[PDB]
């Protein structure tokens, strides 16, 4: 009737040092709240975790909490498999102040009609440029001056390669960085209806001259050996920390593993922008994930979930997550606490991710994205970009095809949710 501990499965995609920090947070919560036991389980990369969560729901054994990457948001929002987080709190009779979250992040994860959070913010990032300062030195570059523009990056990459580095430049999450964020950061839409927020009748718009020229630049670098393709996700993070790759654009959340494993002096810079683009940079759009609560659980489970989510949002815990991982602080209090503890004084580049998100007030179409079936559109994008790196298709053809294929998935979602 109440003597049994309530076990609460939490399925996530936090690998390496990120996962160790998730475990530390769960363990502390469990110690302070012994009526509950949060049980984190690593289920693979974000695609694998989302697929596993959806499949488990079909058979009634979904976890209580599921970490879903940012692009899965519209899909989850239309899902009948979730209990919106604001409702989890409401029905459990626990107060939660949504205004605590930084507006960019709360907006991203909020319902259009009610303004309420449908999932809980936790790990948000923007892409940053990691660079090997030691490698810069022996290539004759100023180790305190990362390339500000793509043009500069290509130049540096050539010099780093000439100096003996195995790889000059590589990128994590190419869709997120080279197209989604490339668009926002250079003042362009990724999709219509303001990057999807204004309706399911959105179409993809990333096949414009600016994006095509950008992909062409990367392909020219690839041919020269100055750019290396190493995969669709976080593969470039290890290529950087093991010394292979001199520069990588990767999640700000890669910092946990990079700090632990890089045995050289490294720096963090902002994403390069297009030198020719007037009024660039604009602002970055977030990556990372949010925490979804699955439908069909008992009241004890939802009480425990609400308590755990509240725990994660406490200033000290939100601040600790940001400081340890490189994900940006997602509450106002966590940002202020980090600043007031002198963390940014000690670690100058540690607020880069926030600064990119807030570089300028957003244009109507640089607030984030919200597109149904985006997890599959990401795969389409990866396939088409891979056809560029192999020389099978031109940058124009690949982006045109990704738009055509991707739009088919957007119309499929539109029809499904009408
Ligand atoms: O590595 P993350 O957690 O910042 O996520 C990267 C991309 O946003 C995933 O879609
Ligand atoms: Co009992
Ligand atoms: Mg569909």
């Amino acid at each position: 009737g109440s003597h049994m501990v309530t076990t609460i499965p939490f399925w996530h995609s936090m690998e390496g040092e990120l996962g160790k920090e998730v475990d530390s947070l769960a363990q502390r919560f469990n110690a302070e709240n012994p009526d509950y036991k949060i049980v984190p389980t690593y289920k693979g990369n974000y695609e694998q975790n989302l697929s596993a969560g959806i499949a488990a729901f079909r058979t009634g054994n979904a976890p209580a909490i599921l970490q879903v990457y940012e692009v899965g948001t519209a899909t989850m929002m239309a899902s009948k498999a979730i209990k919106p987080v604001y409702d989890v709190f409401k029905e459990a009779g626990i107060q939660f102040d949504e205004s605590q979250f930084v507006p960019t992040v709360s907006g991203y994860y909020s319902d259009s009609k009610t303004g309420h959070l449908l999932s809980q913010p936790f790990n948000s990032s923007t892409p940053v440029l990691y660079y090997n300062k030691d490698a810069f030195k022996k290539a004759g570059l100023d180790p305190e001056q990362p390339p500000k523009t793509w043009q500069d990056l290509a130049d540096y990459a050539a010099k780093l390669k000439a100096s003996g580095m195995k790889c000059g430049y590589a990128s994590g999450w190419q869709g997120w960085i080279q197209l989604e964020n490339f668009s926002a950061w250079n003042g362009l839409p990724f999709a219509s209806k303001n990057n999807g927020f204004d309706g399911t009748d959105a179409v993809l718009e990333f096949n414009k001259p600016e994006q095509v020229k950008h992909i062409a630049m990367l392909e020219e670098m690839n041919k020269k050996g100055d750019f290396s393709y190493v995969g669709r996700k976080d593969e470039s993070t290890e290529k950087f920390y093991n010394g292979d790759c001199a520069m990588t654009t990767a999640s700000s959340g890669s910092l946990a593993n990079i700090r632990e494993y890089a045995k050289f002096n490294y720096g963090v810079g902002m994403m390069p922008y297009d030198a020719d683009a007037k009024d660039a940079p604009q602002n970055a759009i977030i990556g990372g994930a949010s925490l979804w609560v699955m439908q069909g659980k008992d009241k004890e489970t939802y009480t425990g979930v609400a308590k755990f989510l509240d725990f994660l949002a406490k200033p000290e815990n939100a601040a600790e997550w940001h400081q340890k991982t490189g994900y940006l602080p997602i509450t106002k209090a966590a940002y202020d606490l980090t600043r007031e503890q002198g963390f940014y004084e000690k670690n100058p580049g540690a607020d880069t991710a926030t600064r990119q998100m807030l570089n300028k007030p957003p244009l109507p179409f640089t607030k984030g994205l919200r597109l149904g079936n985006m997890p599959q559109i990401r795969v389409i994008v990866d396939e088409e970009l891979e056809s560029v790196w192999t020389g099978k298709k031109t940058p124009q053809q690949a982006l045109d095809t990704a738009v055509e294929r991707g739009n088919q998935l957007l119309r499929r979602f539109e029809k499904s949710t009408k």
